[PDB]
């Protein structure tokens, strides 16, 4: 049964998709240590987001699954008879799920803490981290889109899957030839907004453009709505996260009576502070469920965000340099051979990442070891599952097939660069397997990825339902 799995993955890989293109791919079974499987296995690739694997797998060693992250509200001394502070700070310790709503509770609570006016500045403060906001070899022209928001350690998560560094920008149409009515979401007095967007005739054709042009805090919108087309939103990132998160914190002050005298804006608490009064302070959920809307939806910020907090847990210091090299360590010390590796980031996002299929397949046998492994396996998308926080990225792959609700796998994908690594368990045989393709220049060879993991399945054990 081993030699018709292997003619049937070597037909799959013959498509004319994958023309031109290198393309690792290792199949192993996780219980008897059987090579199912192998082409190219040593060969060192582009993962994009599959890099997440190596990531997840290291916080996970260095935090652990019991990890949780903090936020404090600080002032230099308690609020006196008269409710009075100075200069007021706002302290990430990088949490990358903090809400709108958390800083209302965290608002909440200063102003039971006694706090009525805020006579002085409010400082956010976001020292914790570097100020290195973006990976050198970054595309400039991918900046203002949500996958490639700034890095801080005090952010803003919008939303259930936590999509950090960003607000939501809403277009709705009007009557046409009149300008179509732009929200800016939380960035609303935050961020500048140059609308140009225009109603077009109903059942014209839209064109807008949602934009934040390079090195400025502007969103620019352009192009036309037609008058009939449903209203729109769009995530955009912004300059500096934490002054966003500053501004929204003077926000949520003023809504539960705490007056904001001065003025906001980036600073770390002075350190000719003596003994610093926390007047509110917030407690993330613990890394095993923040792994979740990390790994499911493939949030890039949580990548950056762990590699800087293993920084600072292994040398004090919320740096990509620090953080990186116990990237590796943790990985080492959990028996991957890390030879292939190259690190430049935590998500993937970076074109200096690269890995080997076998480094690959090497840490997801590794894993199952240690005792985090179910969390883990969890966080993984589950393919063709419709719960965007089972499937994740998978959700619209694999429906209707033997993989359907039995794939756990990492994606990742970039221009010229496919994958998708993971799990296929099943009575015939516990599968680990990694699909790296680089070089294809036409569609993205998910059929070609999903042929072989539906084939897997069947190989497990699995039938198509029907
Ligand atoms: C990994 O390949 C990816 C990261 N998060 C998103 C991004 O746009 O970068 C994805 C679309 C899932 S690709
Ligand atoms: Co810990
Ligand atoms: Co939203
Ligand atoms: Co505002
Ligand atoms: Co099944």
């Amino acid at each position: 049964r081993l030699t018709e799995l292997r003619e049937d993955i070597d037909a799959i890989l013959e498509d004319p998709a994958l023309e031109g293109a290198v393309s690792g791919v290792v199949v192993v079974d996780t219980a008897t240590g059987e090579e199912l499987y192998s082409r190219d296995g040593g060969e060192q690739l582009l993962p994009a987001s599959n890099m997440k694997l190596f990531t997840a797998a290291a916080a996970l060693e260095v935090l652990g699954a019991d990890h949780s992250f903090g936020t404090e509200v600080a002032a230099e001394s308690a609020p006196g008879r008269r409710g009075e502070v100075q200069d007021l700070y706002l302290v990430g310790r990088g949490d990358p799920t903090l809400s709108a709503e958390d800083l209302d509770a965290m608002a909440a609570e200063v102003a039971a803490s006694g706090v009525r006016t805020v006579r002085g500045d409010l400082y956010a403060d976001d020292t914790w981290f570097d100020s290195e906001r973006l990976v050198d070899d970054w595309w400039p022209e991918d900046e203002p889109y949500a996958y490639s928001a700034q890095i801080s350690a005090l952010t803003v998560a919008h939303g259930e899957r936590f999509d950090t560094g960003v607000t939501e920008v809403s277009v709705t149409p009007a009557a046409e030839g009149e300008p179509a009515d732009v929200d800016l979401g939380a960035a609303e007095g935050y961020a500048e907004l140059d609308n140009r967007a225009v109603t077009g005739a109903a059942g014209s054709a839209n064109t807008l453009v949602i934009d934040r042009p390079v090195g400025t805090n502007t969103i620019a919108v352009t192009g036309s709505l037609p008058a009939d087309a449903a209203p729109v939103t769009a995530l955009r990132t912004v300059d500096e996260p934490a002054a966003l998160a500053g501004h929204l914190f003077e926000e949520a002050l003023e809504s539960n009576g705490v007056t904001v005298k001065g003025d906001v804006g980036l600073g770390g608490v002075p350190a000719d502070w003596q003994d610093a009064e926390v007047l509110a302070d917030h407690t993330s959920a613990e890394l095993s469920e923040i792994l979740v809307p990390f790994m499911k939806f493939s949030n890039n910020g949580h990548a950056e965000m762990l590699v800087k907090s293993i920084g600072q847990e292994t040398a004090g210091a919320g740096t990509w340099d620090a953080g990186l090299v116990g990237v590796e360590e943790a990985l080492s010390g959990l028996g991957v051979d890390t030879a292939g590796l190259v690190l430049n980031d935590g998500s993937g996002l970076s074109r200096g990442n690269l890995v080997t299929a076998d480094t690959v397949v090497d840490l997801l046998g590794q894993a199952g070891s240690a005792p985090w492994a179910q969390t883990w396996s969890a966080s993984l998308p589950v393919a063709g599952e419709s719960d965007p926080f089972v499937g994740g990225t998978l959700a619209n792959r694999m429906r209707g097939t033997a993989a359907e609700g039995v794939v756990e796998a990492k994606t990742g994908t970039m221009s010229g660069v496919s994958a998708l690594s993971g799990y296929v368990p099943g009575p015939e045989g516990e599968l680990a397997f990694s699909i790296v393709n680089n070089g294809h220049s036409g569609p993205a060879p998910l059929a070609v990825q999903d042929a072989i993991a539906v084939r897997l399945a069947e190989y497990a054990g699995h039938q198509a339902p029907e």
